């Protein structure tokens, strides 16, 4: 009865192997827009894989589409505006991936304060003597910066203040200081504290107006020297011409970064100069487990539509 | 009254002002063999830092050498038979770099599962979209095979099984159950189990006969081929040319290395070549922490030998 569309893979075949038993599914990958728009035209159903782009020319070709289901949190490649005008259900898949960035950061953490990349070069290169100019950092005792204080925050929290026995801070204007207290953290209202006091600051808080840039050029100034920035988040929490003077004028020490802005990022993105910034494309999230979870949630969901069931993670609730 | 030669830097500075108040230091860093000629001649004590060899001609021209440390564990680059044959009292200054290794472990354990440096590579060259063709690891669940049960050990076993929520198992012919049991690990007997079982392998043994080489071309097949290596124990512990052929032909997925056979590594080693394979340059065990506790041994046990007093770390006792 119903056609589906994939436009890119799941993150894992079961869900695809779950639309199968429905529906009539057809993949394309990394598709050109000619064929979108050739497959989109009968489709009961797309799923789109992060961070590929949906727009409005797109949907307006897709004749029979009830429900677009994106790959994991992020909506900003949709055109939602275009999807709600023609009643469309536009959903999401949150929230399923909070193990994986827990570790995603604690790796990024420890990268940096192992310095990695650098040493992994340096032997590389025939210069295992700069183990004479050279120190990895300790981490016990040494201070962590939570900013947010949400599902990956109080995770990463746990675990760095008792099996790496660190010291935690968490900045988050909306949790009470118990949440902290429970993670062997302690909440502190004054971001610039947070910013003073760090050695490593990691970023999990919602991208909302109050959190967009909020690490501009001024918190660099405030954070210290010695210190390096984490982002798992989104790419809007930062404010990427400040990260890049940031790191130039060695306002810090260094970043990880697994987000972007815009997303995908430019083949000439300026940080990539920087060899004290080491990257990861968008992966934090997106371990074999976290995949089948979201994947499974993406099927379901887009088969909840086709029966008019209403699914538990529409962006747009007012088509339904 | 004493002069004291530091042949290359303490870690940490402390150790060399410890000595300053009570004998004339001398420092000389990377020196060449004529220096340490010259100024090893009357001094009393000598520190050598590590891997810097001190051989049987600089000791016989050491006419009032009485004792001589190394900067850690291995005194494997001392012409300790030369030392004994004179008379001469040399320490080590072992067992003060717990937390140091296992957070290097750590370290390396998460860049192997989360393809930290591959995946850099990939976002500074442009090709953030190989996130459509490689996955992290997520380490929960993951088996965890610890090699050497003792204080590292111990400690990687502890944080990888709570923290981590891997399981782990631990081969040490040397210890009780129970010592596994306290850090919610299982002892198995078998190695081939453990082999078998592992998605990492963590060497973590005492150097013995036993030990030697026992990381071989054999133990390497019986691997599994998605498994890593990670080596921060000893460089003999693995047979190198072995580990050339297991990464080549892809008996194992890639390995982590800090150690080497022999110190320094030549500059042609033939793993460079493999970008599976991520080096440090023996510094797993040389925070400033760490290198602080090693300093102040290594300048407490000189001072010793000059007052009579029997230091705790002779690697020579029939000398005393
Ligand atoms: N890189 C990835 O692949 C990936 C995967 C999943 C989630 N994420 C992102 O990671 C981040 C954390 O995810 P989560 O599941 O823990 O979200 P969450 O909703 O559980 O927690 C977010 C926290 O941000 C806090 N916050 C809101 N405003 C804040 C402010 N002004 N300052 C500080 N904190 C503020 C909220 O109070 C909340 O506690 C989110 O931005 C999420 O979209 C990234
Ligand atoms: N990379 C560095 O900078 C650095 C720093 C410190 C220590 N190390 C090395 O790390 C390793 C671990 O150090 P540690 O302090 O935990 O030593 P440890 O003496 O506390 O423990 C070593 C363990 O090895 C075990 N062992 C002995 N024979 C074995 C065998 N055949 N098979 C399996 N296990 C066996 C012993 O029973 C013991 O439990 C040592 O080789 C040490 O020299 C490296």
């Amino acid at each position: 009865n119903h056609k589906v569309l994939l436009i890119g893979k799941m993150y894992d075949e079961i869900g695809e192997k779950l639309l199968a038993e429905y529906t009539n599914v057809e993949i394309i990958k990394e598709p050109k827009q000619h064929q979108i728009h050739e497959a989109i035209q009968d489709v009961s159903g797309v799923f789109v894989r992060y961070p590929t782009k949906l727009d409005a020319q797109a949907i307006g070709l897709a004749k029979n589409l009830k429900v677009i289901s994106t790959s994991g949190f992020g909506t900003d490649a949709i055109d939602i505006a275009a999807a709600t005008k023609r009643g469309i259900v536009v959903v999401n898949n949150p929230g399923l991936s909070t193990t994986a960035v827990t570790e995603h950061t604690l790796s990024m953490i420890l990268a940096l304060a192992k310095k990695l990349t650098f040493l992994n070069q340096c032997v590389k290169a025939g210069n295992y003597l700069i183990r004479n100019q050279v120190q990895p950092i300790q981490l016990e005792g040494k201070t962590l910066g939570i900013v947010g204080l949400g599902a990956i925050g109080s995770a990463v929290a746990k675990i760095c203040s008792t099996a790496l026995q660190m010291r935690v801070l968490a900045y988050d204007p909306y949790v009470p200081s118990g949440k902290a207290d429970t993670v062997r953290a302690t909440l502190v209202q004054d971001l610039d504290y947070l910013l003073t006091e760090s050695d490593f600051v990691s970023l999990h808080p919602e991208l909302t107006d109050e959190t967009c840039e909020m690490f501009d050029l001024e918190a660099f100034k405030k954070m210290k020297p010695s210190a390096f920035l984490i982002n798992t988040s989104r790419g809007k929490v930062v404010r990427q011409p400040d990260l890049v003077t940031a790191i130039r004028e060695k306002l810090i020490a260094g970043a990880a970064i697994d987000v972007f802005e815009p997303e995908p990022p430019a083949i000439n993105n300026p940080l990539y100069e920087f060899d004290n910034v080491i990257f990861s494309p968008h992966l934090a999230g997106v371990t074999p487990e976290a995949g089948m979870a979201a994947a499974l949630s993406a099927a379901n969901q887009i088969l909840q539509v086709l029966q008019g069931e209403k699914p538990p993670y529409i962006i747009n609730p007012k088509v339904w």
